[PDB]
C-alpha cells in the first residue's frame, strides 16, 4: 500500500524534468493533425503554455522559447521574433518598474500607507477598509507582490497591538486575524488592475493588440484608467463587505493608534528626496493620463501624430530620477568656498534600479508579444477562428460572462501573465467570429486573469499571506469563490455599461473586419 | 591664487549637472545649421556622445535617450525606436552573458586558469606569457572586467610567493610587479576582440550593420573568429614581448609552483556540474562557429534560409543550463525507494543569472542600435556622406590607418562601446564615399575601439589594475603608446592581407551602392 505512495513521491520529486521531456512527445500529434505552419505554431504555443503552468522551466526562460522554435520551425525568422521582446509597451513597463523602485527606495510607499492608515481609523470594519484601500492604491504603481509584502508586517503589528472570553473571544480574534491577512492580497490583486502598469497582464493586452489588431489604438493609460478605476473601486467595496461579513462581524484602539503613529514617526521627517520622488510620480501619472485620454484633446496633439506614446512619456519622466539630486540644492554652497565639495547622490542610481527591476517579467512580456506575433504570422489565428465555428451563435454578453468565468477559474492554478498570454488570441478570434468589438472580449479576459483569490499558488501575494501561518487553504478558497463571482459580475456590468462609451465597443470596427 | 583652485574644485564637484544642463544649449546651433530632420538627429547623436563621454548620466540611461528624443523630434516613432533595443544581436549578447554567468558560478574559469598556469611554467617570461594567454583566452567568453578581476588576485599571490641586493633587486621586483599587473588588463582587452560576444563593440558592429547595410550578412561568429583570432594572437605575442622587454628583463620557482598547485587543489575535485557546463560551453562555441563559417557549408543550410541566426543557437544552448541537473543522474535512485526525494538543483537558476547579467550593457547596445536606425532613417547618413567630400581622395589603406589611429586614441578617454557607437556611421559613410567595402573601414574601427591601454579611465580592467597600487599612470601611458601603435599596425596588416579573403573586401558590394 505504501509502494504506491513512494512511487508517487518519487515521480513528484522529478516532476519538472518529466514534464519537460514528455510534453513535446504528448504534443507531437498536433503538428501532424494541423497544416504544417499552423500546426508547428500551435505546438509551440501549447508547449509554452504547459511549461508556464507546470513551472518546468523558469517563466522568463520559457518566454525565450519562440526565439528558438519559430526560426527552427520556419514560423518566423529570428530578426522578426527578437524585436518583439522590446515593443514600446515593454518600455512603459520598464519605466513603471523604475519608478516603483524609486518610490520603494526612499520609503515613500510606507509613509503614504501609514498616513492613510491614520486617516481611515482603527475600528475593525474601518481598519479593514483602510488596509484594503491602502493596498489597492499602492498596487496601481507597485507590484502586487511588493504591496502585499510591505503591508503584511504593518497588519501584523496592528493586530498584535490590538490583541496584546475563552472560546468566543478566541474565535473572534482568529477571525479578525484571518480577515486582515486575507484582505491585503485580495486588495493588491484588485488594485493592480486599475492601471496599465499596475500588473503585467494589462500590458500583455496592449502588446498582443499591437500584433492582432495593429490599427487598434484606443486603449492607453488614460482610457484603461477611466475604465478600470471605478470597476476597481466597486470590486474593492464588494470585497471589503464580503470579508467584513465573513470575518469582521459586519484601550485596544488606543494601542493600535499608538503603534501606527510610532511607526510613522519612526519613518522620520519628510526628506527632500521623498518630496522630489512624489512630485515626479505625480507628473508621471498626470502626463500618462493626459497624453491622449480619448475624450479630451491631450498634449500629444501638439506633436507629430503617431510618434509619441506612453513609453516615451514614462522613459522621459524616469530619466529625471537618474540625475536629480537627492539633497536640497542651495546657492549658498556656491558662494561658501569653505564648504565640502562632495558629489551629490541622485534620486536613484542605476545600480539600485538594476538590482530592483524584475527583468524576468520584462522577458515574460516579450515572450508573450513574440508568441502573439508568431500566432498572427503563421496563420494559426485564422485556423482558430475557423475552429470556433460552433460558438458563433452565443450572445455577446453571455460570451463575455463565460470567458470571464473560465479565465478567472483558470488563473487560480497558473500565472496571471501566462493565462492571459495563452487566452488572448482565442478571445480575439472569438470576438471576430461573433462580429463584436475585439476589445469587448479581450478586456474582460485581461481583467479576469487577475482574479486569483483561491489558492496560494494562484498569485504570489496569496503565497506571502499564506506564509504568515494564520490562514488556512479552506478559508482562502471559500473567500475566493464569492470574490471570483463578484468580480465576474462586476466586470460584466462594467463591460456592458461604461466600457462601451470609453472604448466605442457598440459598433464593429473596420480594422477588425 | 587659491580662489581659482577653489572655484575649479567647486565646478568639478558639480560637473555632471553642469554638463547635462549646458550640453543642449551648446548643441542648439546644430539644429538650425542643418536641415530640420537631419539637424535634430545630429543634435541627438551629439548629445548622447557628450553624455556618454562625460558620464553626465549612467551609460544605460543615456542609451534610453533615443526613446524620448526621436519621437519628440519627429525623427522616428516610438513603435520603431523601441524594437531596435532587442534586435537578435542583443539576444546573442544575452546568451553569451548567461553562459559567462554559468561558467563563473561553477568556478570553471578559475580551474582553467590555474591549469593553464601550471602548464605554461613559472619562469618570468614564461609566467608573463602564461598570464597573458590565460586572460586573453578567458576574455573571449567572459567580460574583460571579470577576467581581469579574477586573474589579478592569482598574480598577486604568485608575486608574493616569488618575492616572499638593495637598489638592484628592489628595482627588479618593482618592474616585475608592474609587468605582471599591466599584462593582465592588456591581455583581457586584446582577447575580448577575438569573439563577437567577447566584448560589446563587436556586437555594436553587427547591430549597426543591420541598419546601415541590411543586406550585409557576411559577418557572424565564425567569420569574425577566423578573422580576429590570428590577429589577437599576433597582438598578444607583440604585447608580451613589449612588456617583457619593458619590465621582465627580456626556491622562488618552487614556491610559485607550490602556491599555484595549492590554489588548484583548493578548487577541489572536478564536479559533475563543472563538466556539464564545460561540455555545454564547447557545444556553444562549436555550434556558433559551424553555423555558417562562409567557407564550409554549415548546419544552417539544412533549415530555411534567412531564418536561423547566432541568437537562436545561443538561446537554445543556454536554455539547457536552466533545467540540466547539477548533480549526477542515477537510475539506482528510482529503484531505491528509501532514498531522499529532494528536488535537483539545475546548473543555473534564473535568480543567479538575473543578478549576474549586466542589463545595463544590453540597454547600451540597444541604444546604439536605435541611434544607428535613427541616423539612417532621418537622412543624416546622406548628409554626413555629403560632408565627407574632401576625404574622397584619401587612399583606402591610408584611410584605414588614420581611422584606426583616431579611434584607438579616442577610446583612451571614453567607453569603447560609446566610441564605436559614435564612430561607426561616419566609418560607413566614409567607406561609401571612398568606393570601398563598408566592412573595410567598419571592422578596423570596431577592433581599434578596444585598444584602450593608456589610462585607468580608458577601460574598467585598467581601473582594476590601477586599484592595486603598484602601477603608476606614467607606466601605463608609456606602455599604452607602443601597445596602441602595434595594435594599429597589426590591424592594418590583418585588414589588408586576410580580412580581404574572409569578408570578400576586394570588390565594392552591390548592397553598398
Ligand atoms: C498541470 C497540468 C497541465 C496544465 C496545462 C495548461 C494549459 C492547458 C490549455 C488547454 C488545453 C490545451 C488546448 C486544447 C487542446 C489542444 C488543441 C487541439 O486539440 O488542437 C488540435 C485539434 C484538431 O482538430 P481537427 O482534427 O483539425 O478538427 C477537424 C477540422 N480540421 O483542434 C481542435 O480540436 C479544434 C478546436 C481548437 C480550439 C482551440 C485550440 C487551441 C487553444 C489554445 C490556443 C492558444
Ligand atoms: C504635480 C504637481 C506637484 C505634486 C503634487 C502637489 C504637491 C504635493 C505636496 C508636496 C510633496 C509632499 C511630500 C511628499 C510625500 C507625499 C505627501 C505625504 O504623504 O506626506 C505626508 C504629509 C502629511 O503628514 P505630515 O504632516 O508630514 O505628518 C507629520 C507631521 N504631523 O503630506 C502633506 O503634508 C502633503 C499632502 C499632499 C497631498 C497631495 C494630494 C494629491 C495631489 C495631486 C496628485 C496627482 C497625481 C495622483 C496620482
Ligand atoms: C569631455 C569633453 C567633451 C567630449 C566630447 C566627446 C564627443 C566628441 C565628438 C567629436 C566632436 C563633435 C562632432 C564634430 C562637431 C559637430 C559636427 C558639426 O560641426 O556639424 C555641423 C556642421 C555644419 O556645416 P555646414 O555649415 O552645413 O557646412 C556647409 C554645408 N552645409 O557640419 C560640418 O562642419 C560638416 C562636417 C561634418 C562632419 C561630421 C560631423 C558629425 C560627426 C559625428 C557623427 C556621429
Ligand atoms: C563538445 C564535445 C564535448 C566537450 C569536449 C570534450 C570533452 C572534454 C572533457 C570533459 C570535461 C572535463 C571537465 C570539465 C573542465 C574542463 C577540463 C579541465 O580543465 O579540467 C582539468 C583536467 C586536467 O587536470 P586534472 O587532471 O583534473 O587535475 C587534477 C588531477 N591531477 O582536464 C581534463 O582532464 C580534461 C581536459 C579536456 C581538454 C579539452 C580540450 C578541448 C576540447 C575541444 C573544445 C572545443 C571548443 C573550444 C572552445
Ligand atoms: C500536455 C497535456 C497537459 C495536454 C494534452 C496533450 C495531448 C495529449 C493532446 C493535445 C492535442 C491532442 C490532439 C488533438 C486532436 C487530435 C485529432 C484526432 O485524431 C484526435 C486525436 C488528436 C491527435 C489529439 C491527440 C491528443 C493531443 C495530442
Ligand atoms: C505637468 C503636470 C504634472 C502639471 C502641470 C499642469 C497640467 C495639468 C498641464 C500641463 C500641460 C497641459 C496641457 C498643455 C496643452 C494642451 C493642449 C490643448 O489643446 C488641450 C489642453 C492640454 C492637453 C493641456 C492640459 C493640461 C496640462 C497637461
Ligand atoms: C542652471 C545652472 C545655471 C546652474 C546649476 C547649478 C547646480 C549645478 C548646483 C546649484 C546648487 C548645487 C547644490 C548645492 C549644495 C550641494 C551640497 C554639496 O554636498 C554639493 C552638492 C550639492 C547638492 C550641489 C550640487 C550642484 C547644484 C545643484
Ligand atoms: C455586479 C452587479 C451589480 C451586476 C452584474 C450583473 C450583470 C451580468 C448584468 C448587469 C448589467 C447587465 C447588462 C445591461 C444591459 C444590457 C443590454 C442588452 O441589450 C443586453 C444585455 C445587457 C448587455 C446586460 C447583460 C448583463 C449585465 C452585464
Ligand atoms: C559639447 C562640446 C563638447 C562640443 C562643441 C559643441 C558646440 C560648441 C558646437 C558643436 C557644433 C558647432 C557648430 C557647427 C557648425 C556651425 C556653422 C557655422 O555657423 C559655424 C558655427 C556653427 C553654428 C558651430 C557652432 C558651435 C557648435 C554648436
Ligand atoms: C554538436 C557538436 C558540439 C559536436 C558534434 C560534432 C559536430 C562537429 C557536428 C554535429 C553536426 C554536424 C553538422 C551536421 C550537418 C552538416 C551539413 C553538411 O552539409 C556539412 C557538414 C555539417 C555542417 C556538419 C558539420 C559537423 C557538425 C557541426
Ligand atoms: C527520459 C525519461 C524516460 C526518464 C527521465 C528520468 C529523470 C527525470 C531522472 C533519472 C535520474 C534522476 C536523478 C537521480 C538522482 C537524483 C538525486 C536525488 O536528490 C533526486 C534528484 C536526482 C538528481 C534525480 C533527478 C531526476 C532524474 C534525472
Ligand atoms: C604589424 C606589422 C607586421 C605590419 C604593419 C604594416 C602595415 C601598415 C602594412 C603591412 C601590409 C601592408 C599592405 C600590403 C599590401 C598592400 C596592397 C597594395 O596594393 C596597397 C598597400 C597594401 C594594402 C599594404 C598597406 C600597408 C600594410 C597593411
Ligand atoms: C514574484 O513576482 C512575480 N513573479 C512572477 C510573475 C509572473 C509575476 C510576478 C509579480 C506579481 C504580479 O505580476 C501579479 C501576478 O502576475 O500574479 C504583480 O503585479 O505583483
Ligand atoms: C564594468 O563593466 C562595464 N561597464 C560599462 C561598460 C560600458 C562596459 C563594461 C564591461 C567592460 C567590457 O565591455 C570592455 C569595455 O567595453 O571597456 C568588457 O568586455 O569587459
Ligand atoms: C519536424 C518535427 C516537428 C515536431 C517536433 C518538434 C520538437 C521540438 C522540441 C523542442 C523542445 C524544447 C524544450 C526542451
Ligand atoms: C520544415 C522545416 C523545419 C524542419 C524542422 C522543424 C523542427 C525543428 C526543431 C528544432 C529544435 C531545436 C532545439 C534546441
Ligand atoms: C515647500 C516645498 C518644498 C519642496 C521640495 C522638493 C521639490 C522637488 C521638486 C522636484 C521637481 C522635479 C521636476 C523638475
Ligand atoms: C524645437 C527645438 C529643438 C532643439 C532643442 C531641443 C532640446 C532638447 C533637450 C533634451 C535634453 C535631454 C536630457 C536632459
Ligand atoms: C517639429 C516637431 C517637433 C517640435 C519639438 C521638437 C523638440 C522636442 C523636445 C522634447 C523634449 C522632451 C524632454 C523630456
Ligand atoms: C567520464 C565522463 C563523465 C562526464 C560527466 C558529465 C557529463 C555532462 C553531459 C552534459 C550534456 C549536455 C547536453 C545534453
Ligand atoms: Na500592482
Ligand atoms: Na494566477
Ligand atoms: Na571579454
Ligand atoms: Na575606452
Amino acid at each position: 500500500m505504501a509502494a504506491l505512495a513512494a512511487a508517487a513521491k518519487k515521480v513528484w520529486s522529478a516532476r519538472r524534468l518529466l514534464v519537460l521531456l514528455f510534453t513535446p512527445l504528448a504534443l507531437l500529434p498536433v503538428v501532424f493533425a494541423l497544416p504544417p505552419k499552423e500546426g508547428r505554431c500551435l505546438f509551440v504555443i501549447l508547449l509554452m503554455a504547459v511549461y508556464w503552468c507546470t513551472e518546468a522551466l523558469p517563466l522568463s526562460v520559457t518566454a525565450l522559447l519562440p526565439i528558438v522554435l519559430f526560426p527552427f520551425m520556419g514560423i518566423l525568422p529570428s530578426n522578426k521574433v527578437c524585436p518583439q521582446y522590446f515593443l514600446d509597451t515593454n518600455f512603459l513597463f520598464l519605466s513603471g518598474l523604475i519608478m516603483a523602485s524609486a518610490i520603494e527606495e526612499w520609503n515613500l510607499h510606507r509613509r503614504i500607507a501609514l498616513k492613510i492608515l491614520m486617516l481611515v481609523g482603527v475600528q475593525p470594519a474601518r481598519l479593514i477598509l483602510g488596509m484594503m484601500v491602502t493596498t489597492s492604491f499602492l498596487s496601481m504603481w507597485l507590484s502586487n507582490t511588493a504591496s502585499t509584502a510591505m503591508m503584511l508586517p504593518i497588519a501584523n503589528a496592528i493586530l498584535k497591538s490590538l490583541f496584546g472570553d475563552s472560546r468566543k473571544e478566541d474565535e473572534y480574534r482568529r477571525n479578525i486575524w484571518k480577515g486582515f491577512l486575507i484582505s491585503i492580497p485580495y486588495s493588491a490583486s484588485i488594485g493592480g488592475t486599475a492601471t496599465l502598469t499596475g500588473t503585467a497582464p494589462n500590458l500583455i493586452l496592449l502588446g498582443q493588440l499591437k500584433s492582432f489588431f495593429p490599427q487598434c489604438d484606443v486603449v492607453n493609460f488614460g482610457s484603461w484608467f477611466i475604465f478600470a478605476f471605478p470597476l476597481m473601486l466597486l470590486f474593492l467595496l464588494a470585497g471589503w463587505l464580503w470579508i467584513s461579513f465573513l470575518y469582521g462581524g459586519l484601550n485596544a484602539e488606543d494601542r493600535a493608534r499608538a503603534v501606527i503613529r510610532e511607526e510613522y514617526q519612526n519613518l522620520g521627517p519628510i526628506k527632500f528626496a521623498e518630496q522630489a520622488v512624489f512630485i515626479l510620480f505625480c507628473m508621471f501619472a498626470i502626463l500618462l493620463f493626459t497624453r491622449d485620454p480619448k475624450f479630451i484633446p491631450g498634449w500629444a496633439s501638439l506633436f507629430n501624430p503617431g510618434f509619441l506614446s506612453d513609453a516615451v512619456t514614462g522613459v522621459a519622466i524616469v530619466t529625471i530620477l537618474f540625475f536629480f539630486p537627492s539633497q536640497r540644492p542651495s546657492l549658498k554652497w556656491w558662494f561658501d568656498f569653505k564648504a565640502p565639495n562632495t558629489e551629490t547622490e541622485p534620486l536613484l542610481t542605476w545600480k539600485k534600479a538594476q538590482e530592483t527591476v524584475p527583468w524576468n517579467i520584462i522577458l515574460l512580456l516579450g515572450g508573450g508579444f513574440a508568441m502573439a506575433k508568431g500566432c498572427e504570422e503563421s496563420g494559426l489565428s485564422v485556423w482558430i477562428g475557423g475552429q470556433l465555428h460552433p460558438l458563433e451563435n452565443v450572445p455577446p454578453a453571455l460570451a463575455v460572462l463565460l470567458i470571464t468565468v473560465v479565465i478567472a477559474f483558470f488563473t487560480e492554478f497558473a500565472s496571471n501573465t501566462a493565462t492571459i498570454i495563452i487566452f488572448l488570441p482565442v478571445l480575439a478570434e472569438l470576438a471576430i467570429r461573433l462580429r463584436v468589438h475585439p476589445l469587448y472580449l479581450m478586456i474582460p479576459g485581461t481583467v479576469g486573469c487577475s482574479f486569483a483569490f483561491m489558492l496560494p499558488v494562484s498569485t504570489p501575494p496569496n503565497s506571502i499571506a499564506f506564509a504568515s501561518g494564520h490562514l488556512l487553504v479552506k478559508d482562502m478558497v471559500r473567500t475566493g469563490l464569492l470574490m471570483n463571482l463578484m468580480g465576474v459580475l462586476l466586470l460584466s456590468l462594467a463591460m456592458n455599461t461604461w466600457a462601451q462609451t470609453i472604448f466605442q465597443l457598440g459598433t464593429f470596427p473596420d480594422w477588425a473586419d
